[PDB]
């Protein structure tokens, strides 16, 4: 028993404050019309490998550094360059107040508008039912990609979230964006300030999910965007046999601010100049522990004027380390 | 005893599923003529640092992510880029069948044609006496570098390996390459379908080794290539004092497909227009545990028409950690 | 207990020779005149994340591989590319002789002339009170950035460091630079050989600190550069509540070689065409364990001819993993 203890103690020397996690993904995307996912083609098979380091700076602060690498199956034009996707420090100023600083992931509202990289600061105040999240910074991925410091609109976001029921939650959000460059239909246009505001709901009872979100720019005409979805399943990547099915509908207008949505819709501000309106059915199945298989079929895609867009379909495998 | 276990649990809370290995290399290469290794010069001293993360997704699957960085001693034009060299998932479908998916390392035959990065899928059926390996994908390195997905020649490879006696192994392979752009003597030229079939043998007894390989494209004339080598030693980088010496003759014709050979000759389809034929003597010595000094000298280098080529020589330090 | 013993051994299987450390910095720099820190702007808010893998090749050798990623808050033109900052091997040939090989950090003398990346070899002979350091290689960062191998000036450095008390140490250094391209005021000018020689001294009685450094090129005229500073504090980033204040003065002539100094003056060989002469006050405070807030204000900046220069000021937060 004593010797074993010593053999434990030596391990305590080698292990540090950094825990290494990560994930891998092999994805296939396709559409009935060329150009939706890859230029001058109607298919795209790619892969991604992310390695994350969670470091315990001390007992009240932690940092996260994520290194990602994307590649296409057969694309040898350039090497799979490694990029720092996440680099931020998280502080716990008590049992309620929390803070984040650096390049982290921000979700503007319910994720329909933005659920991706964010350069700036974030604050969180709330115990168990009411949570106020306040972020200040700049968007990175999505239609806000390719902009410089002077040309990148600054987001001031405040979001209220309330826990109604056991695992159901409602909420709202109010964001203000300064004038800056945004990617509309493949061209960078300098847009004025916007006052986006929105509401969302997510009711989940015993393997039945019903979610919805509606956002609108206060000072921009025909700029609202909403989504509504239902689903059944108990998906969890860490347990075998856990599946999930869901069907949702997206109706977003021409001027609706959709930089990089959380959902796997193929049409957003970057792709469409006259809105998007259509359904999408997604299926997930944990084939093994920490190995999940996802499929998705987006159909009935149309513009806001009835013009018929192109369908799309995805199939991906995600491995969690 | 309960406390000790708690300690172990804390270690299991921090160690995770990712094991970090890696290696480093300090290499010098030279030749008697300019342009063999570095443009407009006859020497190249460089270094490489690779860090590999091996993650146990579950009992029957693991993933590998390798971050590689090359640099040249004194070259400060660009920072040492970090590139995702390997990113793949390995599945064990029982005691015999195994599968690989993603960006891995493929060895087409004995390694003379290609032993390097590969984007696609691999399926191994093993019996500890006879092994079958089938790969479908794209070459990423060597003469296949600089190609897009629409120009990269797809490879469909099937290889058999028979373990004759103990530690000795023979084998063969048949591969089909689709039409695509290949780098012939620095010029990207489009080539039609090719059928590369070959055999190899590797007889190791006591401390002596004798190997050979022969491959040929069925529908292309003047594409036959082969190598034959003899060596003596017991090299193992993790064991100090283990040495090794070998001498091998390479004879590859003008149109022989040699994308990225597993050996260290400096002439493979990318810097030759009329073939290669010559000897190469290599020496290895584990100076310390996990440290190895390798040297090589390639001489009698000639084209297939009798015209002389440039001799070359290498000296490298490999640190394994 | 046998069940526990199997677990602990498993940990030793999943814990290799690589220990992962790192740091994360969030920095703000600014000046009263545009262009000191960023083009056409008098401010720069950036962040950096470094992850270092310290390996143990064996009991007498150890390698280091550092992956560094910089970004600017709001700059989305390019991803935060990961660069291999350090990649080298450290050998320990007894209790008095040590060596390094690869891309490491070199401090030429006291660091006023250069303390940054270095490609080459280093040898150390130390009597535990008198140390001799000899480095042969190339500069990679600072005014030597953007140079190829054929243009990078080779550096042959021999430095001596003696201890004259409990903490106070004096020393000197002699370095030889070959002909090469160096960045003077944004223009890459070719310069002949230089024979830099210099001295430095440091005294750390109690918490007081008094440091100084002088250096000059033997053949070039108007190349003398010196710094002298005082301070009081016990700054240790791993201890909460440890503060530090200091104030120093720099006097750098027009042709004084300041490639990448170890101090934080905003003016060096890359920014100054007629030298620099001014004061700088720095403050450090470890607000938390492994967290530190640093501030700096450089004022009275002037050319060697009396022409006024801009005043600079910075504030940063450093977290050690």
């Amino acid at each position: 028993l004593n010797n074993l203890g010593v053999r434990v103690s030596r391990l305590e020397d080698r292990v540090g404050n950094v825990k290494v996690t990560g994930d891998a993904r092999i994805r296939y995307q396709g559409s009935e019309d060329k150009g939706v996912y890859k230029a001058n083609s109607k298919s795209l098979t790619d892969g991604r490998a992310r390695v994350q380091f969670n470091a315990n700076v001390n007992d009240k602060t932690q940092a996260v550094v994520r290194v990602k690498g994307n590649y296409e199956f057969g694309d040898s034009t350039k090497g799979s360059q490694a990029t720092i996707d996440r680099a931020y420090v998280d502080h716990k100023f008590g049992s309620n107040v929390s803070a984040k600083a650096g390049r982290f992931q921000q979700t503007i509202g319910g994720g329909l508008m933005y659920d991706d990289t964010f350069d700036g600061a974030q604050l969180n105040v709330g115990n168990d039912k009411v949570q106020v999240q306040g972020a200040y910074g700049y968007m990175i991925d999505g239609a806000a990609d390719g902009n410089s410091k002077s040309d990148n609109p600054s987001v001031s976001y405040v979001g209220l979230k309330g826990k109604v029921g056991k695992e159901s939650s409602v909420g709202g959000f109010y964001s203000r964006l300064s004038s800056g460059n945004l990617n509309h239909n493949g061209v960078t246009v300098n847009s004025d300030k916007q006052d986006v505001y929105g509401f969302n709901a997510d009711f989940r009872k015993n393997k039945l999910w019903a979610g919805g979100e509606w956002l609108k720019a206060s000072n921009v005409d025909n700029s609202q965007a909403w989504t509504a979805g239902l689903g059944y399943g108990n998906y969890d990547i860490a347990k075998k046999g856990t599946w999930d099915v869901k069907g949702q509908y997206f109706n977003q207008k021409a001027n609706a601010p959709i930089v990089s949505s959380t959902w796997d819709q193929a049409y957003d501000l970057t792709n469409t100049s006259n809105g998007y309106k259509g359904y999408m059915a997604s299926v997930d199945y944990a084939v093994q522990d920490n190995v999940g298989l996802s499929a998705g079929y987006g159909f009935n895609s149309k513009d806001q004027s009835g013009n018929d867009l192109s369908d799309f379909y995805r199939a991906e495998l995600n491995y969690k380390f």
